[PDB]
């Protein structure tokens, strides 16, 4: 409602800053560690879609620190990405070079690789759900599930890991062309173009780009390249010479000694109790404190609390 009494349980742990997004989205501060976060504040009147994010932990998937649920609201503390929408960056520069695109597109593959490993399909890969962090590294976000220009042909018919490969195809195209491969003023026509499968091939595109694009943008799902072959594809490996490392560097089971020690001093508990406690991953204040500590370390900053 209009009520400000919900923000009470929140402001225990967090100190608010400006609004964005108006779900309303506020930039906040985690009091104990001082790290910036981003709170998705939702007014009841998708529960499971949260449980999804609880199991996903990966350096290009937007991290979930804390869930606060009252009878009047639900708050979602998430990694704050300063760099903004990938969409805005593409328009910002008209179009990306192959070398740059490759840097970005490798991060997108790593994430989508990973999500699939956990048996989830993102089903909404558009450059509006890829945001830059301060490192200018990419972070995937919306697991709510148009958007139509990114829909695989099979989804338009009715009838998938493979549909994600189609959208990554549309991504690669836009990244390197700066406009969509299938686009129109008239929706029914846009349906049509997509289903046909024919797109322009701008002069500035290398044949490697054209090859990969062709293998990803297959109108038939089975003829579409597979996640396996994509990871080490010759285009993907071009300046790197190692395949995409999609493996999570942020585990549920490997806890951090440096981080647990500091937390032990604050809660006045021993290393065993604390570790057992953190390992429950309740996504309460403890989960947010440990995770935000890891990040606080990942900046090479002091592993201290307030
Ligand atoms: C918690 C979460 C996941 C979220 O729900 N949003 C919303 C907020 C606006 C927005 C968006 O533009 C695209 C996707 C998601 C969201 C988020 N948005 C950011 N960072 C961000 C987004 C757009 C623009 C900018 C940069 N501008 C605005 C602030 C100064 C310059 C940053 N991080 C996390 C989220």
């Amino acid at each position: 409602s209009g009520s400000m009494k919900d923000y009470d349980e929140l402001l225990k742990y967090y100190e608010l800053h400006e609004t964005i997004g108006t779900a309303k989205v506020k930039l906040a501060c985690h009091i104990l560690t001082g790290e910036m976060v981003a709170i998705k504040i939702m007014d009841k009147n998708i529960k499971t879609e949260i449980e999804a994010l609880k199991n996903l932990r990966h350096q290009h998937i937007c991290q979930l620190y804390h869930v606060l649920e009252t009878a009047n609201k639900i708050f979602m503390v998430l990694e704050y990405c300063p760099g903004g929408e990938l969409f805005d960056y593409i328009i910002s520069q008209d179009r990306l070079s192959e070398e740059e695109t490759r840097v970005v597109f490798r991060q997108i593959v790593s994430a989508v690789a990973y999500v699939h490993s956990q048996g989830y399909a993102h089903r909404d890969l558009k450059p509006e759900n890829l945001l830059f962090d301060e490192y200018h590294k990419l972070k995937l976000i919306d697991f709510g599930l148009g958007s139509l220009a990114y829909a695989a042909p099979e989804l338009i018919q009715g009838k998938g890991s493979e549909a994600d490969v189609w959208s990554m195809g549309i991504l690669l195209y836009v990244l390197m062309c700066g406009f969509l491969p299938f686009d129109d003023d008239n929706v029914m026509a846009l349906y049509k173009k997509i289903m046909r499968g024919k797109y322009d091939v701008p002069k500035w595109l290398s044949p490697s780009s054209i090859l990969l694009l062709q293998q990803m943008l297959q109108v038939d799902p089975k003829k579409r390249i597979s996640m396996k072959n994509l990871l080490n594809h010759p285009w993907i490996m071009q300046d790197y010479n190692y395949p995409v490392e999609w493996q999570s560097k942020n585990p549920f089971i490997h806890l951090d000694d440096d981080c647990v020690t500091e937390l032990s001093v604050h809660h006045r508990n021993n290393r065993q109790t604390m570790e057992d406690l953190i390992s429950l991953w309740q996504y309460d204040h403890l989960t947010a404190t440990y995770l935000l500590l890891l990040a606080k370390k990942a900046r090479g900053k002091p592993v201290r609390l307030r």
